[PDB]
């Protein structure tokens, strides 16, 4: 089997990616947030904290024929940046893009922090990291991909982020026609339950690529750019006018100002990542002060290379026995 979705911007800065998902008999379809860097599937639901809610499209299970509570399980999770969730279980039919989970665990929210509620086009997570992270208890249980691969016709999916358009997630299968080029593989370790692997250096605009080892995790759940403090630093010494604002939380830069690109090795590979990706706006409304998209790591114990660079490629997420990572430019 394959499965083939859309995948959109929530917004005019692409912050965020919504994937519509169909969970239960009939279908509920939910808009939810495909996240490399987590493992469970949760959603807004008829349980939450009914203040909680402003605008989500809710999973209410007692209208789906085939949902079934999963007796004593609870969850309970908390990202980065310092958002939460947590409720009950059910297992449910779930399908995207006309591929079919029978028996899936969907997490229903009892509970979300403020800016899960404040996020009104975001119904829930759909993690697709390794289950060794899921925080389902007191039964750990497995993410939609892993219960879809052995269906698979190759036990692999592919993320295909738009710049401020939208793109596609695949199961299954690899696109030919989605990138240009080959598509270079890496290695993935497992050990921290993340897509994990390793840069092999950076480039700064037109400047001389830098090899060094960079560890970082493939995060569709994340917008920018985690890097470490000295590839940073060697980034923004090239806008004129850019610093580091404590007060903003990061690197800030004149909104008049031509951002170069930024380039990422994959291997012998390169990815380059166009310099208006790297642009996030004003830091509030009306500012000439505009937040950028390349951030520093120190301080996350992590280097993330989230949305800002992964919607640069056509990403293989290779489940295989030994998983591995694939990158093309496209």
């Amino acid at each position: 089997s394959t499965g083939s979705a859309t995948t959109t911007p929530i917004d005019s800065l692409d912050d965020a990616y919504i994937t519509p998902v169909q969970i239960g008999t009939p279908a509920q379809t939910l808009n939810l947030d495909f996240d490399t860097g987590s493992s469970d599937l949760w959603v807004f639901s008829s349980e939450t904290t009914a203040s909680e809610v402003d605008g989500q499209t809710i999973y209410t299970p007692s209208k789906s024929t085939t949902a079934k509570l999963l007796s004593g399980a609870t969850w309970s999770i908390s990202y980065g940046d310092g958002s939460s969730s947590s409720g009950d279980v059910y297992t449910d039919t779930v399908s995207v893009g006309g591929l079919t989970v029978t028996g899936q665990a969907v997490e229903s929210a009892k509970k979300v922090s403020s800016s899960f509620t404040e996020d009104s086009t975001i119904d829930g997570l759909l993690g697709l990291a390794f289950s060794t992270l899921n925080t389902v208890s007191p039964t750990q249980q497995k993410t939609f991909f892993d219960n879809a691969k052995a269906s698979l016709d190759s036990p692999v999916f592919t993320a295909d982020l738009g710049y401020h358009a939208p793109g596609t997630y695949n199961f299954g299968f690899i696109d030919t026609t989605a990138y240009t080029g080959s598509i270079t593989y890496t290695a993935v370790s497992t050990k921290q339950g993340f897509w994990e692997w390793t840069s092999t250096g950076y480039a700064v605009g037109s400047g001389t690529f830098k090899s060094t080892s960079i560890d970082g995790i493939a995060d569709t759940g994340t917008t920018l750019l985690y890097l470490p403090a000295t590839v940073v630093s060697a980034y923004w010494a090239q806008v004129s006018g850019a610093k580091s604002s404590s007060s903003v939380g990061g690197y800030v830069f004149p909104c008049s100002a031509t951002l170069p690109s930024f380039t990422f090795g994959v291997g012998s590979a390169r990815i380059v990542i166009p310099g208006d990706y790297i642009d996030f706006g004003p830091i509030s409304t009306g500012s000439s002060s505009c937040f950028g998209g390349i951030q520093s790591s120190a301080g996350i114990g992590i280097n993330i290379f989230g949305d800002v660079a992964l919607k640069a490629a056509f990403v293989v997420f290779n489940g295989a026995t030994t998983p591995t990572l694939g990158f093309a430019s496209k």
